[PDB]
């Protein structure tokens, strides 16, 4: 009380030192408000209640007062005390025309008393209050209204409009409304237009950022803005020699690109135009004026920037890819211009720039309008490989890289493929420091020249085994750069994927020098003794590994002579690893690939490998583990089949038990109900034994729902946990049936049908859902001939989500025709 007076009055306190008097307020303000949010209504008990009236009145005079204070850190404290008791006061219907004096003292009052104000309307719009705002779109007219007076040209000062700007920056927070009216939003788009033309670098910054702000906000109104004037006005920023201003200039472009990718993406989506969400064609139309600035931002570059800190060149590039994603073919007129002008340029900014250029377009752009010049300029492109900057020669793999990706067709095999691979592999082996790019590219080419399916040949296979060969060259030392020798296992990995049939012996002579050196870290494993030395082991067992799984799975069943040596040294590999490491989930990989190759011919590794496979599933301190051990249970009972059954009984209590959760949310539980699948397939009649436990957890799941609190999270999960629970039905209802025993699973197809209903009734659903959906619903025909589920069967509900589902276009090959399989299946069930 006395204590606020004392407190205020030293607020108002010119002779006093400016920083003890914001001190002052800041204690103030303090006194009455926090960061905290219960604490907040108490200290609003102790504004209202303990303290009725007492000077409130005189308090809010002293501070209002102290707004025309000369120095800014007394209008500083003095506008963040106004912003507290507006944040109480004026939604109760208190404070009332103490707001509407405040535009007055923006028009009219003094120099930092204009700060003091703004300040205010800043320090009180920043916060995200529904309520608050409530109460607040009231007095969001002055506030407007003010924030125009403050930012002309007609003012004078600088400041009062960078309080301005940062007013309108956080008012903007709250569009409720924001006057769709056309006249007010005429002076605004005025005041910030001028508020870009400023010599002023930072109010540009702040102008600029706004205008970003509201560029995701008011589009509707903003379409007419946009036709003249601004086009180059943003040429001009985009232009100037400001950094942090040509940033921002390039976060419009940015944003918009943005929110025009939203929309694109969701004209597709539409079924009739009522669906639609209005479109713009900004990008289209602004392009050719645009992209020259953006190469001309391009050929700017600094290596002497920390890398991975943003620079105009880097954001230039970035949103030419978000051009290059949203303007379509459409983007590519300029850009090819530019890359004519500049491919042989002599300053190597202009060559990089260039390739970094035409390594941005491939994406987006339809096909073959692409092919004819990538059939074209490729061959020069090769060339420039040998560039004296590796810089330039690092930004052309990557542009190599993306060709593949795209065009891949456009690399003509006999006349293009075999000095790209040379170039490739020659720039891996020679220059680690483009080498990631040249192992990217040549993935690509794997995934592309994989060739037809059951081929004796690829296009591949001539240049593989002097592939294999310079790729364990690469990897061979013990001392190379551990990045280089991860990413050339990865690149050896995908070779092996995509590999013809006459290669195969080559990859059987691969697969035996893998398991040789997955044998020789574990003697290394020994040697190990600084914690840079584990990482690389560790790294180094995790590539084997991977590699070790791509010639498991492509030898397929050839594997066999090899799977004694390789699940020794696996296991081995299991005892010695422990921890925080990559290498255990990776070995499950290779076994898995094992297991699926060999299948029942696996079981006699199962009395050796069980324990480790329970023990992973016991901790799920290693979740990652945990999980790749759930789908290796999966693995081993599908593959092995009846096989597996004496191991079932402890699988079943490790996924059981790992059922048990203190959240709601379970992170295992789909893969664990969906073991329960697979496990049912492979079983059949003992499954039996579960039925009883199992139902309920499914009955349980079925339960679970995000509710209105719907996080993207939380809905991907019930999602995914119903593919689950559906694997699960049809795994079950499989075994059921071909068990004789469906006179037991009679309770359960009520609650069956009750999901299929839930989900039915879901607008969101995944296609594998779906096909797991339907799937079940024609086991559910072939299970009971008796027609008693025609009844249950001849609902609209089911034949709407039968035919949704095979009608839609979107979803692949196996869905709709076991879609068309269902349909059949009841149309028959009718009647019997």
């Amino acid at each position: 009380s006395q204590y606020l007076l004392t407190l205020v009055q030293a607020l108002a306190n010119e002779s006093s030192e400016g920083h003890i008097r914001a001190a002052a307020g800041i204690a103030l303000k303090n006194a009455f408000s926090a960061r905290e949010f219960a604490r907040q209504a108490a200290l609003q008990a102790k504004w209202l209640n303990q303290t009725d009236q007492e000077t409130r009145t005189r308090v809010k005079q002293l501070a209002l007062e102290t707004l025309a204070s000369s120095n800014s850190k007394a209008g500083q404290a003095a506008a963040q005390v106004i912003a507290a008791i507006a944040a109480i006061e004026l939604p109760r219907n208190q404070w009332p025309e103490l707001m509407h004096a405040l535009v007055r003292n923006v028009s009219e009052g003094g120099q930092h008393q204009k700060q003091a104000s703004l300040t205010a309307i800043g320090f009180i719009c920043e916060t995200q209050d529904t309520d608050l705002r409530n109460s607040l779109v009231g007095h969001s007219n002055a506030i407007l209204t003010a924030v125009v007076q403050g930012a002309r040209k007609e003012e004078p000062n600088n400041e009062v409009r960078f309080a301005a700007i940062t007013a309108l920056g956080d008012s903007l927070e709250f569009v409720g409304n924001n006057f769709k009216h056309e006249g007010e939003r005429n002076y605004i788009m005025q005041v910030v237009c001028e508020a870009t033309q400023a010599q002023d670098s930072r109010i540009q910054q702040g102008a600029f950022g706004c205008l970003n702000r509201i560029m995701a906000l008011y589009y509707e109104h903003m379409r007419y803005y946009m036709e003249k004037a601004l086009f180059g006005l943003t040429i001009l920023g985009m232009k100037s020699d400001d950094e942090d201003v040509a940033k921002l200039a390039v976060e419009f472009w940015s944003t918009v690109c943005e929110e025009e990718i939203a929309i694109e993406d969701d004209n597709a989506q539409v079924e009739s135009s009522e669906q639609m969400r209005p479109f713009y064609n900004f990008a289209r139309v602004a392009t050719n004026e645009v992209v020259p600035v953006l190469l001309q931002l391009l050929t700017k570059q600094d290596e002497d920037a920390s890398d991975d800190e943003y620079n105009i060149s880097r954001a230039a590039y970035q949103c030419l890819q978000l051009y290059a994603q949203a303007v379509g073919s459409t983007i590519i007129p300029p850009v090819i211009q530019f890359v004519e002008h500049n491919l042989r340029h002599a300053d190597w900014h202009f060559r990089d720039a260039a390739v970094s250029a035409f390594g941005a377009i491939m994406d987006g752009p339809e096909e073959k309008v692409l092919e004819p010049i990538v059939k074209t300029g490729m061959q020069p492109l090769i060339a420039m490989m040998e560039d004296e900057s590796i810089q330039v020669r690092d930004s052309t793999a990557y542009a190599l890289g993306r060709i593949t990706e795209a065009c891949s067709e456009a690399i003509d095999p006999n006349t293009h493929l075999e000095p790209l691979i040379r170039s490739l592999f020659n720039g891996l082996m020679n220059s680690p420091k483009m080498a990631a790019s040249c192992c990217w590219a040549l993935m690509n080419i794997a995934e592309r020249f994989a060739g037809e399916p059951g081929a004796a040949q690829n296009p591949l296979t001539p240049h593989f085994n002097q592939s294999v060969t310079n790729l364990l060259t690469v990897t061979a030392p013990m001392n190379g750069d551990s990045t280089v020798r991860t990413a050339a296992y990865e690149v050896l990995s995908v070779f092996v994927q995509n590999a013809a049939n006459d290669s195969l012996s080559a990859v059987a002579s691969l697969s035996t020098v893998i398991l040789q050196r997955l044998e020789e870290t574990l003697p290394l494993q020994q040697q190990v003794v600084s914690v840079e030395d584990k990482l690389i082991l560790e790294d180094m067992q995790t590539s084997l590994c991977t590699v070790l799984q791509a010639t498991v799975q492509r030898l397929d069943k050839e594997i066999a002579p090899q799977g004694d040596r390789i699940m020794q040294v696996l296991l081995q590999i299991l005892s010695t690893c422990g921890g925080k490491s990559s290498v255990p989930e990776g070995v499950f990989a290779a076994i898995s690939a094992l297991a699926n190759a060999m299948e029942e011919e696996f079981a006699k590794y199962m009395e050796a490998f069980a324990p480790f496979l329970y023990n992973a599933l016991g901790n799920q301190e290693e979740p990652s583990l945990c999980s790749m051990a759930i789908g290796l249970v999966s693995d081993v009972t599908r593959s092995l089949g009846e096989r597996s059954q004496p191991y079932c009984d402890n699988f079943m209590n490790y996924l059981l038990g790992n059922l048990r959760s203190t959240t709601l949310a379970n992170q295992f539980k789909p893969a664990i109900l969906q073991c329960f699948g697979d496990i049912a397939s492979a079983i059949g009649g003992h499954f039996e034994t579960y039925l009883t436990i199992v139902a309920q957890v499914l009955q349980q799941a079925a339960t679970i729902t995000a509710g209105p609190d719907g996080s993207y999270e939380m809905i991907d999960y019930v999602i995914s946990l119903r593919e689950g629970i559906m694997d699960a039905w049809g795994g079950i209802i499989g075994a059921m049936k071909t068990s004789n025993k469906t006179n037991v699973l009679q309770p359960y197809v009520e609650s069956i049908f009750a999901l299929l209903n839930s989900i039915a009734n879901d607008p969101n659903r995944s296609e594998a859902l779906m096909r797991a959906s339907m799937g079940v619903i024609g086991d559910l025909a072939d299970a009971y001939p008796n027609g008693q589920l025609a009844d249950a069967f001849r609902q609209d509900w089911i034949t709407a989500m039968i035919r949704e589902t095979r009608s839609n276009r979107e979803f692949g090959a196996r869905t709709i025709e076991t879609a068309r399989w269902a349909r059949e299946q009841v149309k028959r069930q009718i009647a019997g």
